[PDB]
């Protein structure tokens, strides 16, 4: 199991892995998603490869002052084999590596299994409300 | 009242504007902050200018999913006069301008005098917990400075 960068070969593996762990919404396309990343900086977003298959992912990010990550996902029959947290520990390194001085994650309270994982990574609790405001509305 | 991309020039100027709006955190090393800004990307770091002085921040950003906003300050003295509006209206349109979808901003828990404002602009509450982990820790490094003794 190897953490490396998403190439643009892997657009419809990934897309298909994201089907595939529920994580698609309809108020974000991810092709448009995976495109601005592309055009953005790809060198955060990262992929877990098996025997030739992507069976992980991270959208990792940072913007200058904090770091992020959406589309954290595993293949449900690659569960339990340390993938998420390879991914993120990997992501945590990148972002250092780069100056990045915090990381910040929203995830839903119903979640236990992602917010479980953040806990045991050291992840604290920010007593805050997140408010969001759509600029470009995608298609679904 | 001109809104602009932040430059070197107004390093110390925003540094005591961001003392006097009370935005400095122990934790959070200001000239760090601003450096890390300069070395990935200036753009979204906005100030406005009155009188030929800076009287209002916004650190915006983007990370390729997702707009950002930090440090958001009016000086007390200019309050009532649409600078913080103004402010995120521009950040909004350059993000928008580059592609970004969507921009979420963090805000304490116990103002509900900011959750009205941001309700007004257009905003919405997340059904979402925040978290989140110190990874550089700006506090421990050992120079002295004249801010925010």
């Amino acid at each position: 199991m190897e953490i490396r960068v998403f190439r643009q070969e892997d657009f419809e593996e990934v897309i298909t892995l994201w089907e595939r762990c529920d994580l698609l919404r309809p108020w974000n396309d991810p092709e448009m998603d995976i495109e601005r990343k592309m055009n953005h900086d790809v060198s955060l977003f990262l992929v877990a490869e098996v025997n030739g298959d992507v069976v992980g992912t991270v959208m990792g990010g940072y913007d200058g002052h904090r770091g992020s990550a959406y589309y954290l996902g595993v293949h449900p029959e690659f569960r339990g084999r340390g993938i998420a947290n390879a991914l993120l520990n990997r992501l945590e390194k990148k972002l250092i590596a780069r100056g990045c001085p915090k990381i910040q994650i929203n995830v839903p309270e119903d979640n236990d299994m992602v917010l479980g994982m953040y806990e045991r990574l050291g992840y604290e609790h920010a007593d805050v409300l997140s408010l969001g405001k759509r600029l470009i509305e995608d298609e679904e």
